[PDB]
């Protein structure tokens, strides 16, 4: 339309409009209190309704980023609270928007959300239901400034249905807590997953994201032709490009169009989409992003015919390189659902390098004749890591598997901060519980693509305050080689041991009131400092103090002397 705020308001509806606007303000301004954002969203909602009445009204023709950007600069003393971020309000679009994306804090030093009692939450949900949900959208968006905004509406919908169903049940806690705990675990999984898509677009460009899109969509939709996948790749790229840039209104509007196009052409795409297109609009897009791999068509020809033994290999490649390379990736991904997306990108990167080198000779066919043999070592490298690590996880258990990976990556890069090393290594142990139970046919695609997400978490957490050059090297190298780069790292011998500090290993009775999951994080934190202090400590010596630690906390917390057991054991 002529008025862009009117086009999104009419397409998204008023309810989703207010929600996405609140997510936009909370991701950009994360430290601003909840009451300040409510005023801004309502003033945008009031202004949006005036443009729906007449698209030729005042200020209705300006861009969505100028509107949202000007409103962000109206909150007084933004420089006082956010420091030097207000220097970017003195800029013009799209420069002002680019810096507002630069100041997004992945770790925004916010206090952990203390969860009130179930009856208190059910009371607040009954008092002001509209305010209760807005607090959920607000608190989540601050701590996850790259959250998939259309998905966050779905989490908010299930967060509402949880309180609607459980607050009427006799045992409210037995109903609500399993749903709230599952929503939190699934929520952080969606955030870290979406952060990889944004980091791929911002750091490596659209070209690196389209290659990822061609691979995963071909694995998931093997029956669709290349022109149909290229249509879905181009549209899906536009959706995530807008969401990562802050275009949350255009993003959710374009995802609804993509989910509508996919569901209207299921026969040309996949057979697994039938049961999910019967769901509501917000639930429909969620499942399609997680639907199972469609059965690949039987009797497919070997890829040597089209790409190795052909006369126009260099002719078609020189005419359209990225198109010819895109066809190779689509044809290789649809046939191998047992490969990870990242592995398929390495093979496509390997095949591209060969054509650039071999098509220059006078006899190109004789040069790239054994190009597919070059893929053999690349396929076996992740399989050996997953086979060895799953054997280590199955014989140790998740918590012990985290500690084993914790010491491993702490010795690899001891410069990274302890809180970053703890969270990343804890999520590095969850891949064992996630997909070491899978057979080898589905073990590699899930294990490695999960590692790319968790390693990218270490990438962005270290990007803000770079303390180690080896992490920065493996992060900015080539994205697809992030896991091999990190896995090929060895013990950092140049690292000097950190000086001793007795205040780090002191404790109080507050650890006893903490939850079991929060208590082991307190224990894993001391293990990182222990490995940093003694980088040459053997694996069994680390157990003696950690086994001493586990029994010493259980002994002190169970006894009657509140702070005497902890203080007397401070020697
Ligand atoms: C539970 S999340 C699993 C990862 C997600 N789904 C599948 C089927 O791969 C994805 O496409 O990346
Ligand atoms: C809106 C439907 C998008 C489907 C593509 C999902 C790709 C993925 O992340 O696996
Ligand atoms: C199931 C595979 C688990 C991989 C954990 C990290 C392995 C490494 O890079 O040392």
């Amino acid at each position: 339309h002529k008025s862009e705020v009117a086009h999104r308001f009419k397409d998204l509806g008023e309810e989703n409009f207010k929600a996405l606007v609140l997510i936009a303000f909370a991701q950009y301004l994360q430290q601003c209190p909840f009451e300040d954002h409510v005023k801004l969203v309502n003033e945008v909602t009031e202004f949006a309704k005036t443009c729906v009445a007449d698209e030729s009204a005042e200020n209705c023709d300006k861009s969505l980023h100028t509107l949202f950007g000007d409103k962000l600069c109206t909150v007084a003393t933004l420089r006082e609270t956010y420091g030097e971020m207000a220097d970017c309000c003195a800029k013009q679009e799209p420069e002002r928007n680019e810096c507002f994306l630069q100041h997004k804090d992945d770790n925004p030093n916010l206090p952990r959300l203390v969860r009130p009692e179930v009856d208190v939450m059910c009371t607040a949900f009954h008092d002001n239901e509209e305010t209760f949900l807005k607090k959920y959208l607000y608190e989540i968006a601050r701590r996850h400034p790259y959250f998939y905004a259309p998905e966050l509406l779905f989490f908010a919908k299930r967060y509402k249905a949880a309180f609607t169903e459980c607050c009427q049940a006799a045992d409210k806690a037995a109903c609500l807590l399993p749903k709230l705990d599952e929503l939190r675990d699934e929520g952080k999984a969606s955030s870290a997953k979406q952060r990889l898509k944004c980091a791929s677009l911002q750091k490596f460009g659209e070209r690196a994201f389209k290659a990822w899109a061609v691979a995963r969509l071909s694995q998931r939709f093997p029956k669709a032709e290349f022109a149909e996948v290229s249509k879905l790749v181009t549209d899906l790229t536009k959706v995530h490009t807008e969401c990562c840039h802050g275009d949350l209104l255009e993003c959710a509007d374009d995802r609804a169009d993509l989910a509508k196009y996919i569901c209207e052409n299921q026969d040309s795409i996949s057979s697994k989409l039938k049961e999910c297109c019967e769901k509501p609009l917000l639930e429909k897009s969620h499942c399609i992003a997680e639907v199972e791999n469609d059965e690949m068509p039987a009797d497919l020809p070997s890829l040597a015919a089209d790409f190795v033994e052909s006369k126009d290999v260099c002719k078609n490649y020189a005419e359209a390189k990225d198109v010819f390379l895109g066809m190779f990736l689509y044809e290789y991904a649809r046939r191998h659902p047992d490969y990870s997306v990242v592995l398929l990108l390495r093979l496509a990167k390997t095949y591209e390098t060969t054509l650039e080198k071999c098509c220059a000779a006078a006899d190109p066919h004789e040069c790239y004749a054994k190009v597919f043999d070059e893929f053999k070592p690349l396929v076996e490298e992740p399989q050996n890591l997953i086979k060895q690590n799953c054997e280590l996880f199955e014989q140790l258990g998740e918590y012990k598997f985290q500690n084993a990976l914790l010491v491993r990556y702490t010795k690899k890069v001891p410069q990274v901060s302890t809180p970053t090393l703890v969270e990343v290594s804890r999520n590095l142990g969850k891949v064992g519980s996630k997909c070491c139970k899978h057979p080898e046919a589905k073990r590699m695609p899930c294990a490695e693509d999960y590692l790319s997400v968790v390693l990218n978490q270490l990438c962005v957490l270290h990007e803000k305050t770079p303390v180690s050059d080896r992490v920065t090297k493996c992060c900015t190298e080539s994205l697809v080689n992030r896991r091999p780069c990190f896995s090929a790292l060895e013990v950092d011998e140049t690292y000097v041991p950190k000086e001793f500090n007795a205040e780090t290993f002191t404790f109080h009775a507050d650890i006893c009131t903490l939850s079991e999951k929060e208590r082991q994080i307190k224990k894993q934190t001391a293990l990182v400092e222990l490995v940093k202090h003694k980088p040459k400590a053997t694996k069994e010596q680390l157990k003696a103090v950690m086994d001493d630690f586990a029994a010493f906390v259980e002994k002190c917390c169970k006894a009657d002397d509140k702070e005497t057991c902890f203080a007397e054991e401070g020697k």
